[PDB]
């Protein structure tokens, strides 16, 4: 189902690039999307799929894009037009200098400081999930520890019941990753179903919960109203349980695949923060973009109004121009370059909370768990949208290689 093309469109900047349904999905999702980094392949390209938008392919046009929000708006960031469209997100779906005032409330909530706080669970949770696990010699690593761990711990942060999960995940899902199940209105309306009532109750009642803080804050000096509150606990839902929850899934599927960077990390332990940033360039996994404010003339092609632009951020690290030999894992690459966490006014506020939870698992879990593989005959399938994700993660290991803690 490809859309026809809009007359600005040169036949020549046409490449049918699914977003949700790459080609050679089966080699793997960040390989699917690096077919756009064939040398065959414009800089900026046009697909028909989802409606027909924009998909800059090269490191340097997507930090352009990123850091351009004049030309490039966050207002519809999403494709197909429809998500954009219903996307109301704070403080993604708007623009300085009006994003910056909900941005300072959402890192009260999310950054450094919560971070410092939180240290303690994050590594209690672990250790226990892990030690857990350990004598059974076999997980779903997917549903086993990749959703619990993060999960768990936002819902702490958020203070929402662990009860709630199952339904609120699902719902997050329909929104990076589309079953066909529902549209994006619908979903993002469930969303919000579930947390008006909620809100309401931490305006009368405050808590010391994430909730709590937004519902209560302060912006541009006057009280955040009850629908911005909805708008920025609805993006922080999907920020904690669809991100660290499929991270974790790639780097662990690498590492199950890979006995010599599991040595090297338990040898040399100094090296994690490295590998961590080298493993977020490798397994990067989200592609969102923006949209044009006006007709605009980048790098030699014409935008129109109202165009849409993917810019995968996904991309940026995965690039030959920005990173020599992009789809090897080196440990020890000079310089780790790219925007898996974003670029320009945008950037990751969650980013602090992801990479303690990257480091804290890796640590932890090579720890008990030093030596182990994928189960015979399983397919790993992964799965692509806004964020993308592994289906199943069947990880086999002997108890007797492991080490109790
Ligand atoms: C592996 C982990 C994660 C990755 C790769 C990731 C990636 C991103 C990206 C690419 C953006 C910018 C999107 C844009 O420019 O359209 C961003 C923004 C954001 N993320 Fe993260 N994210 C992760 C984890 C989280 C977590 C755990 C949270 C906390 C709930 C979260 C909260 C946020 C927020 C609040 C923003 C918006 C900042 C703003 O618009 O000013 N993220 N994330
Ligand atoms: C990956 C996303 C595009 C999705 C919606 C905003 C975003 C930046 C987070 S965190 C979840």
């Amino acid at each position: 189902n490809l859309a026809p093309l809009p007359p600005h469109v040169p036949e020549h900047l046409v490449f049918d690039f699914d977003m949700y349904n790459p080609s050679n999905l089966s080699a793997g999702v960040q390989e699917a999307w690096a077919v756009l980094q064939e040398s065959n392949v414009p800089d900026l390209v046009w697909t028909r799929c989802n409606g027909g938008h924009w998909i800059a392919t090269r490191g340097q046009l997507i930090r352009e894009a990123y850091e351009d929000y004049r030309h490039f708006s966050s207002e519809c960031p999403f494709i197909p037009r429809e998500a954009g469209e219903a996307y109301d997100f704070i403080p993604t779906s708007m623009d300085p200098p009006e994003q910056r005032q909900f941005r300072a409330l959402a890192n009260q909530v999310v950054g450094m400081p919560v971070v410092d706080k939180l240290e303690n669970r994050i590594q209690e949770l672990a250790c226990s999930l892990i030690e857990s696990l350990r004598p059974q010699g076999q997980c779903n690593f997917t549903e086993d520890y990749a959703e619990p761990f993060p999960i768990r711990i936002f819902m702490l942060l958020a203070g929402l019941p662990e009860e709630d999960i199952p339904h609120l995940k699902y719902l997050t899902d329909q929104m990076t990753r589309p079953d066909g199940s529902m549209t994006f209105a619908e979903a993002k309306e469930a969303l919000y179903d579930y947390l008006i009532p909620i809100i309401e109750q931490r305006r009368q009642k405050p808590g010391t919960d994430a909730i709590s803080i937004v519902a209560n804050g302060q912006v541009n000096g006057r009280p955040i109203t009850s629908d911005e509150a909805k708008r920025m606990c609805g993006l922080l839902l999907v920020g904690g349980l669809d991100t660290v929850v499929n991270f974790l899934s790639f780097s662990m599927e690498f590492l199950a695949k890979s006995p010599e960077h599991r040595q090297e990390l338990i040898e040399r332990p100094e090296r994690i923060p490295a590998a961590c940033e080298e493993l977020l360039r490798r397994f990067s996994l989200v592609a969102d973009g923006r949209i044009l404010t006006s007709d605009y003339e980048f790098h030699g092609v014409q935008l129109k109004k109202g165009d849409q632009i993917l810019l995968p951020q996904m991309l940026s690290g995965l690039d030959e121009r920005e990173n020599a030999c992009p789809m090897h894992v080196d440990f020890s690459r000079q310089k780790v370059s790219h925007t898996t966490f974003g670029h320009g006014s945008h950037l990751c506020l969650g980013q602090h909370l992801a990479r303690r939870e990257i480091i804290v698992t890796l640590k932890e879990w090579l720890t008990r768990i030093p030596d182990f593989s994928i189960a015979p005959g399983a397919q790993i399938q992964h799965k692509s949208g806004i964020v993308s994700g592994v289906q199943a993660l069947p990880l086999v290991w002997d108890p007797a290689t492991t080490k109790a803690v």
